[PDB]
């Protein structure tokens, strides 16, 4: 669950944010709104940053219609197939 | 479940109120946000109150960078642990 949250939030934070130089704040990015995912909060109008309900309107560029089916992807493993597995695996 | 939400709505709610008299808001304060965390409020944009996107500006100071830590082992702990546990504990 900790892997499939760096396969997401790598190619998200690169392409969304493609102007930034070397940070501390990309230690945080890659992993900070991936995580919080798998507890419910979708970020729903940070999803589709070019969308006019759109939260962040500035990070409209190119590329960016990549990462909504990048999190569709994440949550159906996530949630629909790892926290299911752990329920599963509690169970049994 | 209820102890681990008093280990964690003490320590946050020292962190981010340092200035605070005796109240008996300190007693709901404790308890309020981390119970409602139990069913799937994240409250996105009050973790890492120091951030751009935060609702909580004023509330960033010395110290507040531990919160979203302490938040990230609370859900952990209540959701992937406990929440499934008594899943688990219903099934057999
Ligand atoms: C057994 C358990 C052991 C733990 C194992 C897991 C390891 C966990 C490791 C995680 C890596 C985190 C590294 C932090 C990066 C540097 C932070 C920094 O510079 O400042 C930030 C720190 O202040 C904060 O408030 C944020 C702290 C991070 C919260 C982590 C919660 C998510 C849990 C994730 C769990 C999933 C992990 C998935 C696998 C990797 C603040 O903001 P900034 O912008 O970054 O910098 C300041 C600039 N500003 C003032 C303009 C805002
Ligand atoms: C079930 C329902 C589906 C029905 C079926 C038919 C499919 C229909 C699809 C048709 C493809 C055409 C859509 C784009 C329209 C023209 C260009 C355009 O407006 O681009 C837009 C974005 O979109 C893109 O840039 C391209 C999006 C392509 C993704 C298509 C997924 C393929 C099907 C499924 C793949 C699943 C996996 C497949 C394996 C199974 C531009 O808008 P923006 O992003 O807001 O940015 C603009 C602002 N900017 C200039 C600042 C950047
Ligand atoms: C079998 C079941 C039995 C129950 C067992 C559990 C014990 C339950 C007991 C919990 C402790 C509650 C202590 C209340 C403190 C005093 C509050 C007060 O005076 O006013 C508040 C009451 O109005 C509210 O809105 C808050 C009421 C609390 C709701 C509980 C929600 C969390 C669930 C809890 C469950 C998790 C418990 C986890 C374990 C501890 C309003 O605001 P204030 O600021 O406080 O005062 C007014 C000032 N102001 C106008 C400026 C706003
Ligand atoms: C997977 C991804 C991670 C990659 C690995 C490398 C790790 C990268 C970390 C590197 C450390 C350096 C980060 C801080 C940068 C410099 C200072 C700074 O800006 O501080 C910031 C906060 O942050 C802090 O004050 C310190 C944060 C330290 C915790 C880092 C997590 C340790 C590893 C994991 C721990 C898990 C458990 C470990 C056991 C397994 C200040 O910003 P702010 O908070 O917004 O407040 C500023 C405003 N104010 C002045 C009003 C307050
Ligand atoms: C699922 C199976 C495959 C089916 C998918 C079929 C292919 C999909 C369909 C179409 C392909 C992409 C083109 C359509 C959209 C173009 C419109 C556009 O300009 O969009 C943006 C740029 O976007 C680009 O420049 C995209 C470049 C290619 C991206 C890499 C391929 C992704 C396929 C992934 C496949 C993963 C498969 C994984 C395998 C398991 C917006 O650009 P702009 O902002 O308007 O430009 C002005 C910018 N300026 C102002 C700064 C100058
Ligand atoms: C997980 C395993 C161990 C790894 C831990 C890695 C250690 C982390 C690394 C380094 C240590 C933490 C400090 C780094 C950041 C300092 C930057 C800073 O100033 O931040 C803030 C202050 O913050 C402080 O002053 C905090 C001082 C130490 C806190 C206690 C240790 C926390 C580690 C817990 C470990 C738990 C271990 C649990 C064990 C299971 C912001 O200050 P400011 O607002 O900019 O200042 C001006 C304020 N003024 C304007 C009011 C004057
Ligand atoms: C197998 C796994 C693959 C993914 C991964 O784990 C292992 O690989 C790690 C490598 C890390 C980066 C290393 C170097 C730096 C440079 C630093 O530059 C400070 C500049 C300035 C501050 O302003 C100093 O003053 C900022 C942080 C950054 C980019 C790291 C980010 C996290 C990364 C990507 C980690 C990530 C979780
Ligand atoms: C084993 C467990 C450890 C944690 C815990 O349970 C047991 O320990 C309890 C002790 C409680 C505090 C006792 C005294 C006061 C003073 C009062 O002062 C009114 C001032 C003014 C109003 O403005 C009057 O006019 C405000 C409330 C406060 C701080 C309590 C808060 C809740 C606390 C922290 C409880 C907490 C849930
Ligand atoms: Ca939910």
């Amino acid at each position: 669950m900790a892997l499939v949250l760096l396969s997401f939030g790598v190619p998200r934070k690169a392409i969304l944010y493609p102007h930034e130089e070397p940070s501390w704040s990309l230690a945080k990015d890659i992993v900070f709104h991936p995580y919080w995912m798998i507890f419910g909060e979708v970020y729903a109008y940070e999803i589709d940053v070019c969308a006019n309900d759109s939260t962040l309107p500035t990070i409209c560029g190119p590329g960016t219609w990549l990462t909504p089916f990048l999190q569709a992807v994440y949550l159906f493993v996530q949630y629909i197939i790892m926290v299911n597995l752990l329920i599963a695996f509690f169970n049994n």
